């Protein structure tokens, strides 16, 4: 009952039956299976999906569509392993003690390589939808102390330390799945949850007057055509908004494209990855903030 957390990935590339997927082989339990490992102290399962991708397979990758969970026991408890779709960006295998042989298999072979039954899951998963997709991230902003007692949302109350924190972290996890240009409602909170990030990307964050929580409930619909726009652009964006504006959004997009998202939350410094192919909506997966299991 004690659970050891777990990520790692269907790391993929170009030859869905034209694809190639990465199956691995570890010497000390002669076994075949999936590349993955326990999160270290302060990672999310994103983050350690991308390093034990690249530290199993020596590919760096783009993650996707979330693929499921599965659980299995150990002496410690229970194993937890989240799974993504991961485009490889490149790299080259080294055997080596802990991993000896990669071997790139079309989905077929490898699900006749893949010896535990749970592997032979996610990658049926894997196919059940495109893999080449591109996606939007929105982000709850996080932590900013309290509301005030007065009329409207406080413009500019800004992250509080938990916050600040939480700003940092999510850099690693945005970028875990290519994250490449950003957008932040007209509040200064959500600015500052993606700063950090903007930062990194050396980039400059869009100001979204119609995506904040007033202009949501005066006119939701211009909302959602500013959320088409913006997702139709090139490239991975990042949104950034408030409490009252992301479920509505996310439920309104999941179901106009018959899209059932396998976890569900709205915590400050959450994230959906939204997965689209060809423009529809293919996965919406809800993570959990950096600091929270
Ligand atoms: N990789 C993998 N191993 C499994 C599964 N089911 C299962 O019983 N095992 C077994 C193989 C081992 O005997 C035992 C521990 O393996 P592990 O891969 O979970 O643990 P680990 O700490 O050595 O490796 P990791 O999580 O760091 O990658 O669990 C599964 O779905 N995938
Ligand atoms: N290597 C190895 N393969 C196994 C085990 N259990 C199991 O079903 N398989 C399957 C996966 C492969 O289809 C096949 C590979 O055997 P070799 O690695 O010995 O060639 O056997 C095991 O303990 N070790
Ligand atoms: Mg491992």
């Amino acid at each position: 009952k004690h659970t050891v957390r777990a990520a790692g990935a269907v790391l993929w590339r170009d030859a869905p039956a034209t694809v190639e997927v990465a199956v691995i082989h570890r010497p000390r339990y002669d076994d075949w299976s999936l590349p993955k490992g326990k999160l270290d102290q302060g990672e999310t399962e994103p983050v350690a999906a991308a390093r034990e991708i690249h530290e199993e397979t020596g590919h760096t990758a783009v993650l996707g569509r979330r693929l499921g969970r599965v659980t299995y026991p150990i002496p410690q408890g229970t194993k937890r392993v989240w799974y993504w779709a991961a485009k490889s960006t490149g790299g080259d295998f080294s055997p080596n003690d802990e991993v000896d042989k990669l071997v790139w298999l079309p989905v077929d072979a490898a699900m006749d390589q893949l010896q535990y039954p749970d592997d032979r899951k996610v990658l049926r998963r894997f196919v059940k939808r495109p893999v080449d997709t591109k996606t939007v991230l929105v982000v709850r902003h996080g932590t900013a102390g309290r509301r005030s007692r007065y009329k409207g949302d406080d413009r500019k109350r800004p992250l509080d330390k938990r916050g600040r924190a939480q700003a940092e972290a999510l850099v690693a996890q945005l970028m875990a799945f290519g994250a490449t240009t950003l957008y932040a409602a007209d509040r200064v909170r959500c600015h500052q949850t993606i700063e950090p990030l903007a930062q990194e990307l050396d980039q400059l964050i869009h100001n979204e007057p119609l995506l904040t929580e007033e202009a949501y409930a005066a006119d939701h619909k211009a909302a959602r055509k500013r959320l088409l726009e913006i997702a139709g652009r090139p490239g991975n964006p990042v949104i950034c908004t408030q409490g009252k504006v992301i479920p509505g959004l996310i439920e309104w997009w999941c179901e106009r494209a018959k899209v059932r998202p396998e976890t569900t939350g709205n915590r400050k410094g959450s994230t959906w990855v939204l997965s689209l192919s060809d423009g529809e909506l293919v996965g919406a997966d809800y993570l959990s903030p950096p600091d929270e299991k």
